[PDB]
């Protein structure tokens, strides 16, 4: 991979693995999730950033906690296929920072989906998040670009759609879902992706086979630690649409909150 | 990833992506486990399969893993690029082999090697059985005629039987379940899961002193969709050596046995 000419944006490109592919020979969801993440790290550590904090945030104890994350699918590459990734960054003011991505096909250069993130600041230690610094903002306002350039231009688009939370009776649960080894990031902490995975584990079978996921919104509230059980909820809301709600398996605190939405195959 | 000149064996080369290492910043064994799957399949690709022969797909039959030795000196770090070349070779009617040699792409040490048995079962029936003229006959053509072997020590540990663990266990780790991440094209539990479900049950504080050399994993019944898996493992020992065992909840049916070496950091 490599930053693009003007230095503002990062490209990469990934051949679909075997193991990445659901059973229609398609990545799935999670697989162009963990893509997204990889070319974020890829762009970073190209610009500087810690092997991704800037000077200033390291020596406060600051980190980038994601807030949101929004992924539209069109057409999901087949087992084989080359898929070319394009990310790039804007801050929001004091509010936080945004990661944008767009996806193509190789081939044809025609674009098969795109995402974007929220992400805040929040002290490591303390977990508490405090907006943006004065001169932490400056270290890295000059790897974004200054026009504004958004993958969901639209005004009043479905990534900014605020998600209600889910009232019990759910219609569909799976519960006592709990993450191992292979969930854990570099520090110890749940991946992102992970818990993609457990809001898509209380969709019917039958909606599965018979619909393919085009959009998902996933608010993150608190993370689930290594010795936490979660319990997936989903209610249909409608094209099918559902509600979902991922809470720690006991007194039930959430810990996301999101949207999908299905086309029929 | 190509074919090498003689058209016996086939190489890859795979950079380590950030989501793929542990807290040692280097790639896990389920990464390696993957990556050793990975380019088995686009070795079969490569020769004319989908991965079974035309009379494997006819009389509805498969290739089943019977077991996985890998052995690690170097674990991949984090944008590193590993090189793995891979080959088969028939054992007369028990089954074939597939082994694999991982190696640092800069320097050309090898930092691994793995080798894995396959046996042939109807898809339909779940029953093993012998190697037929021919089915063999139609790949012995993708296989060097001379033993190549990536263990070929005298009385080497990728060879040795592996009792049964008695209870109590020392450590266990309890009502294991596989996610949709977990299933492989085919709606089967993949391979590399196993791996994870047994190293669940190793304290944590083995895994922050010593680093994973060798595990030897054999396969005897598939964990299905709706199955529910208990991880033991017990102590049998500056090396410390453990004895493993998967089986299923409730009836305590095995599905998995193995064992694992590990070196003091
Ligand atoms: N990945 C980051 O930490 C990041 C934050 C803000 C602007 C950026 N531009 C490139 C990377 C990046
Ligand atoms: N992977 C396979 O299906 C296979 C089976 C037997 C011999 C082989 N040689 C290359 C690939 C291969």
């Amino acid at each position: 991979g490599s930053l693009t000419e003007d230095g503002l944006s990062y490209k990469e490109k990934f051949v679909v693995r075997s193991y990445e592919v659901g059973s229609n020979k398609t990545a799935t969801v999670e697989t162009i999730a963990n893509l997204l993440q990889e070319v974020g790290c890829n762009h970073a550590q190209s610009v500087g950033f810690s092997t991704a904090t800037t000077t200033t945030m390291r020596k406060l104890h600051l980190i980038w906690v994601t807030a949101r994350m929004h992924i539209e699918i069109y057409k999901y590459p087949a087992w084989g296929d080359v898929v070319e990734i394009e990310t790039w960054c804007q801050s929001e003011g004091r509010i936080g920072t945004r990661r944008d991505w767009i996806l193509k096909d190789s081939v044809t250069g025609e674009v098969t989906g795109r995402a974007t993130s929220k992400w805040v600041m929040m002290n490591q230690d303390t977990r508490r998040l405090q907006k943006v610094s004065d001169d932490v903002r400056d270290e890295y306002l000059v790897f974004c670009p200054q026009e504004p350039r958004l993958a969901f231009p639209e005004e009043n688009n479905r990534s900014l759609k605020k998600i209600p939370k889910l009232e019990d009776p759910a219609q569909y649960s799976m519960i006592g879902l709990k993450p191992r080894r292979a969930d854990l990031d570099m520090n110890q902490h749940v991946n992102n992706v992970t818990y993609i995975g457990w809001v898509l584990e209380s969709i019917p079978q039958e909606i599965v086979d018979t619909h393919e996921l085009q959009v998902i919104t996933l608010d993150y509230r608190r993370e689930c630690q290594q010795d936490d059980v979660v319990d997936s909820l989903t209610t249909t809301t409608s094209d099918s649409q559902f509600l979902h709600l991922l809470r720690l398996s006991g007194d039930g605190q959430e810990i996301n909150r999101g949207t999908t939405l299905w086309r029929k195959k």
